[PDB]
């Protein structure tokens, strides 16, 4: 009754019909032979894969609760363990999502935008200072994306220099590198055998643990300084809701969901945002004309004497369409984040046993040639009608769909916009590599472009 797909061997599963290139490339290859919806065996585990804008939507939207179930990721389950907004399920998840969605919106009393505009203003100020000397943005873009989350959870930001922050940051974002490595992906398949032998997991473990300590401490500092009647941020609030569920012990709001939820926010809403920015600027180096037009749109719709604001977007459909296409091509989460089916489930003739894991190749949507003329080529065109207004697009689900749809799409949207329009507002770019020779070819649960040098040339 499971989707078709090559024969499993026990212990190993479909190890053999996979591609050395990687988890993503493997699926897409099986899709060719076995179709839009197949079953593939990751050792013991049967996984059903959803390729295409229809397949994915039919599950995530047309059957959204069936498919609301989060799945595991092997290298980090030992840290997260089913706790926290991201890896939660059933009741645990809903109450956590309900909470975070509500909470982050309100408190943190400067508005989510404002905090971003401030963070961008600092960026401009910090960038100015390098007087147009080559640099790898990676750090700063980790920094700003991290300072944003920080502002939400801790009620504060960090200077780009303060070196404690950087030490922690450095080792936070070392984890992602490792999370998306080949070793991790092998670990994914056979972690029952590998958890005993040394390998990147242990390293990932101790990087996260180390953070969960600093957080642990920021939580203890919060309780001891708390003003109930005037909360500052996400932790203040989770605490106040914690005491308001004192008498109830089947409630979900305990210390361990607090910690792994604050961590969770860093873990989802940093790299991915940051890498999108990194990638974005890489594309603006390679096709300057776009940049020119964006800088130009900025001159018309915003001018040069005020900062960008989130409202300027509605009137800047080109820029907006670039940011859209940046996400699409960046394809930064390419096989989405594992799902499970909360019930036994009817789908396309097939039946998927309860809790079976489900992988929505989002990349197959992003490069759906029915919704994008030139899917492998960078093309704002993809998002613009005959009158040059923004164009919706079914194939555009980088933040995924259904009930597990990215909780942050929003910050990230606002971030991407306000960072992009504000940087470009103030600096033009250049680099050693001529546009013609810049290469974009990156692959793991997150994709990553190459490292590159760049120049931020102040404009007067
Ligand atoms: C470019 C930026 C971002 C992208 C592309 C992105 C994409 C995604 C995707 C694809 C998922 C999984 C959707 C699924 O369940 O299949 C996800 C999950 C999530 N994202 Fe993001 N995200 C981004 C930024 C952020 C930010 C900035 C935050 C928070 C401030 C955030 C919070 C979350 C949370 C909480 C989840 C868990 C979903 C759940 O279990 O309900 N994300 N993100
Ligand atoms: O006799 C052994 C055979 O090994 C290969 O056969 C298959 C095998 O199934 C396999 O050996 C290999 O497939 C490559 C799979 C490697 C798995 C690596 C994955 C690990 C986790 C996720 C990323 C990649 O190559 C061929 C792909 O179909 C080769 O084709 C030949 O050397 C030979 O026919
Ligand atoms: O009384 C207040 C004291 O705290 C100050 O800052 C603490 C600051 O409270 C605290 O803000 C700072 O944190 C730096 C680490 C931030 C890490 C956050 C990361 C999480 C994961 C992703 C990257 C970001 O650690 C500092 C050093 O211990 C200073 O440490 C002291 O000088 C000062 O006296």
């Amino acid at each position: 009754k499971l989707p078709p797909g090559p024969s499993p061997l026990p212990v190993l599963g479909n190890l053999l019909q996979m591609d050395r290139k990687g988890l993503l490339r493997s699926f897409l290859r099986l899709r060719e032979k076995y179709g839009d919806v197949f079953t593939v065996y990751l050792g013991s585990r049967p996984v059903v894969v959803l390729c295409g804008t229809d397949a994915i939507r039919e599950a995530l939207v047309d059957q959204a609760e069936a498919f609301s179930g989060r799945g595991k990721i092997a290298v980090v389950d030992p840290i997260f363990q089913g706790y926290g907004v991201i890896f939660a399920n059933g009741e645990r998840w809903r109450a956590l999502r309900r909470f975070s969605l509500a909470t982050m919106r309100d408190f943190g009393k400067r508005s989510v935008e404002e905090r971003i505009q401030e963070e961008a203003r600092c960026l401009v100020e910090e960038l100015r200072k390098s007087k147009g000397a080559l640099l790898d943005n990676t750090l700063l873009f980790h920094s700003i994306t991290s300072n944003i989350i920080c502002s939400i959870v801790f009620g504060k930001r960090f200077d780009y220099k303060d070196p404690v922050f950087l030490r922690l940051l450095d080792l936070f974002f070392q984890s992602f590198s490792l999370i998306s490595s080949f070793s991790s992906q092998v670990f994914e398949l056979f972690s029952g055998f590998l958890k005993y032998f040394p390998g990147t997991h242990r390293q990932i473990y101790r990087n996260l643990q180390e953070i969960n300590t600093w957080i642990g401490q920021s939580v203890e500092k919060h309780r001891a300084t708390l003003d109930p009647s005037n909360p500052r941020d996400f932790i203040d609030v989770y605490l106040l809701r914690m005491e308001k569920d004192k008498s109830d012990p089947s409630s979900e709001f305990h210390h361990q969901n607090l910690i792994l939820t604050v961590l969770s926010l860093f873990f989802a809403g940093t790299e991915t945002t940051s890498t999108t920015l990194r990638y974005g600027f890489l594309l603006m180096l390679k096709y300057p004309h776009v940049t020119e037009r964006v800088q130009k749109e900025i001159e018309q719709v915003i001018g040069s004497h005020r900062p960008p604001a989130l409202d300027d977007r509605a009137k800047m459909p080109y820029t907006d369409a670039v940011i859209h296409e940046i996400q699409r091509l960046g394809d930064l989460i390419p096989f989405g984040v594992p799902h499970t089916v909360t019930k036994d489930t009817q789908f396309r003739g097939y039946v998927i046993p309860k809790n079976t894991e489900v992988f929505p190749v989002l990349s197959s949507a992003l490069h759906d040639p029915r919704y994008f003329e030139t899917p492998n080529t960078f093309n704002p065109g993809h998002f613009l009608d005959a009158n040059g207004a923004l164009k919706r697009n079914e194939g555009f689900m980088p933040f995924s769909l259904g009930k597990r749809i990215c909780l942050g799409e929003g910050i990230a949207r606002t971030e991407l916009f306000l960072f992009f329009t504000t940087i470009l507002q103030n600096f033009s770019i250049a680099s050693p590599v001529p546009p013609e020779d810049i290469d974009l070819t990156p692959s793991g649960v997150g994709n990553v472009p190459p490292s590159y040098q760049i120049r931020f040339l102040a404009r007067h």
